[PDB]
């Protein structure tokens, strides 16, 4: 059994494309650390993301700075998960408590031990897997990461739990509407 929302998404977008240009002529790449998989699910189906106030200021600056001379890529990982779950392109400046359009491109789990050997000189040579939200990846290291994520033969992705997230969100909504109703 597959969910019809996921089927509409799969038919309308080309997730995990076989021909992806990882050796960029230009562009900038950033690590997004999400608090939960729920946020990732919502982001994939609505093509939207928000960081913190400072995160949105930095991503705003990067997007407007690039002036469509190249892409701005976001590599997503949930705090404490041990893998990246996909990559999306930032597609609009931040709109104002600050949201912005994103286009998901890769939706696949890449374990951290596939990427931990890549270290970030602008972050005390710490592994790319030990980054904070909106940490920028140097371009050549970005190409190493994009190549690895693009070519990895993933065995799973958040899509495998799609219906589960669908149900969670729905229950949460009712739980809120009832609780709020009980207050007034
Ligand atoms: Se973020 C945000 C800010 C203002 C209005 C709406 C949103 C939104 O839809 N956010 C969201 C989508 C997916 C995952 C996390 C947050």
């Amino acid at each position: 059994e597959s969910h019809p929302v996921l089927e509409k998404l799969k038919a309308a977008h080309s997730y995990n494309p076989k021909e992806f240009e990882w050796n960029l002529k230009s562009g900038r790449v950033f690590i997004i650390k999400s608090y939960s998989e729920d946020d990732i699910h919502r982001s994939i189906k609505y093509s939207i993301w928000c960081s913190t106030e400072h995160g949105n200021k930095r991503l705003d600056s990067a997007f407007r700075c690039m002036s469509s001379k190249g892409p701005v890529y976001l590599l997503f990982s949930v705090n404490g998960s041990g893998h990246f779950c996909g990559v999306a392109e930032m597609k609009s400046p931040v709109d104002y408590k600050g949201k912005f359009d994103v286009q998901w491109i890769f939706v696949k789990d890449v374990p951290n031990n596939q990427l931990r050997h890549i270290r970030l000189e602008n972050n005390d040579n710490k592994p790319v897997t030990n980054s904070r939200d909106t940490q920028e990846v140097p371009l050549e290291k970005a190409k190493q990461v994009l190549k690895i994520i693009s070519s990895y033969k993933h065995t799973t992705s958040i899509f495998d739990d799609f219906a589960h997230y669908e149900k969670r969100q729905a229950v949460v909504e009712v739980v809120r509407k009832e609780r709020q109703s009980r207050n007034k």
